């Protein structure tokens, strides 16, 4: 029983962490075999942030100008490459603790896990989800550029978010492990907000369920709904359209708790209107969209109470 | 910017958990040099009635898809002791501490000697912790790392009819009222931790959110008397003093604090959020605030 925002043990990343240095400016970089990946920011100044051109600052340095330190080892540039807003490193050394890893791009609605550093050493775990504005609501300072996000899956890493900044409103934006940005920011000091953000349907059925798993049904009603019907209340809201595949998504919850997706919508609709009434679902006030159905099968029990 | 209920990196930890099986229970522990800790209740009681009947080979202990081999065991407190033959090559810089109520910690959830989560909780007032935790999760353990030492505080043993959890320290000694048997348990009525909920306050003004705050003041006393009427814990003049530096960060006196704490328990929020939150959050300590933004590295 209980249910908590769980990130995966972040063991396997740790052993890849390193530091990057060039010039004045230090960030984090992900050391996987022979290849350190990290921001391509990190070959720029505060003023060249406005309007940088990343190949004329690149083709102006060495593989000496680039600084990598390891732990308390330094290890050897013996090659450099930019690949989007990602700049690959090749050093001397493989690394010894590279885990069975993949490169994956996840689609909003999606979590991971995220091992926040500070000179290429990390400081904490927590988990998040790629917003439906693309950003997410991290918590980072100054110097945790080249911080990853990922996920675990029998015992292979896959790595889909490397952090590249924070916009004005606090929230974060960054690249895919290819250096591709997630949503339509640019590696730029310009005038960029985020996207009105919304909320994720489909995860907030998710916890509904997971609710209904560890023993609480006081906001199920006896109506059922379309799915048309559910997207016009639930636009009004500002939460996310929910499709089919969306509902084809939540079958394996429906059928481990007896309530049909429709069903639940008809509860998340009266809920929106309602609001909680001085209770709580899982212990918590609002309603939650940061658990996936994924999630919710992965740590709640197979045999609802 | 940002706020989250962050955890400490796990690493050091995961390369300390095996399985251990004795006859048809299966759990989890903590392989630190040549001894592996797990509860005690893996022999099930009268227990070293029924740990006399046993011998070193009726421990199966697996480090990955090794087995490593028990010559010694011993029991102290409800922690059972395993003297195995191979030290761990990954044993970190360790302590045993006890924590109070309304520490926080990180806890690493396992099954069969396999990590698979890491979240952050509190030693709840009443002594148990609400943690998210299956059967097949007794032994897994809650630690903190301060300057590469990590310093285990709990291990896990069961779960109480409300969905809480109850553990001991790696001594053995139980948090709370609790014994490891299937008895009549409940835990106590718990209480709101007064001084990490105006920790998470303070978090919440350095984020820029101060529609809060207010130009009243209050005595300690005065707030102690309608702070007990919410079932918020005593808060004690050592409270104040540990709050002194996010006192002296924000330009927000405590007893400032407090008195908006008074006005959100009185009014409510309004419809209002703190920190994406509709509830005062009490899981955060002075210091795990300090620590988040500051940027402190393991
Ligand atoms: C909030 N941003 C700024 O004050 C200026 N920043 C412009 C800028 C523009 C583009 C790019 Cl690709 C990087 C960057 C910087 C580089 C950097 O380290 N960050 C940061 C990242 N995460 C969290 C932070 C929290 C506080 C302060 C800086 C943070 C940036 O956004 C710097
Ligand atoms: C609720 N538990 C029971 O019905 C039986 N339980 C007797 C029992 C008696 C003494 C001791 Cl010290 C432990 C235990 C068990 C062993 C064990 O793994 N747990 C559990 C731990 N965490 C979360 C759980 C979630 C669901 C079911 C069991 C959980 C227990 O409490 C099992
Ligand atoms: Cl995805």
């Amino acid at each position: 029983s209980g249910f908590r925002k769980m990130a995966f043990p972040s063991g396997k990343v740790e052993g890849c962490m390193v530091q990057v240095t060039c010039g004045t400016t230090t960030l984090n970089g992900l050391w996987l075999d022979d290849v350190v990946y990290c921001p391509r920011h990190v070959i720029c100044t505060s003023e060249d942030m406005l309007n940088p051109n990343y190949e004329d600052l690149l083709i102006r340095k060495s593989n000496h100008n680039f600084l990598v330190q390891a732990g308390n080892v330094q290890l050897r540039v013996i090659g450099h490459s930019m690949q989007n807003c990602v700049l690959k490193l090749k050093v001397d050394t493989a690394n010894p603790k590279t885990p069975k890893y993949k490169f994956v791009r996840i689609q909003p609605g999606q979590t991971f896990s995220v091992l926040a550093c500070y000179n290429g050493s990390p400081s904490g775990v927590y988990q998040c989800a790629m917003r439906p504005n693309f950003t997410i609501k991290g918590s980072f300072l100054n110097g945790s550029c080249g911080s990853v996000g990922f996920n675990i899956d029998y015992d292979c890493v896959s790595f889909c978010y490397m952090h590249h900044m924070e916009l004005p409103t606090g929230v974060h934006a960054g690249t895919d492990l290819e250096g591709n940005f997630y949503g339509p920011f640019v590696d730029r000091q310009t005038a960029q907000a985020a996207g009105t953000d919304t909320t994720i349907t489909v995860n907030v059925l998710a916890w509904l369920y997971a609710a209904v798993i560890n023993g609480d049904r006081w906001f199920l009603n006896r109506f059922t709904t379309t799915l048309n019907d559910f997207n016009l209340v639930a636009m009004k809201y500002n939460y996310e359209p929910l499709t089919q595949d969306h509902v084809d998504i939540l079958g394996p919850l429906s059928a481990q708790t007896g309530i049909a997706v429709l069903d639940m919508c008809a509860s998340l609709k009266e809920l929106l209107q309602n609001g909680m009434n001085g209770r709580t679902i899982l212990g918590s006030a609002l309603l939650e969209d940061e658990f996936t159905p994924f999630d919710v099968v992965r740590q709640c029990s197979g045999v609802t109470f």
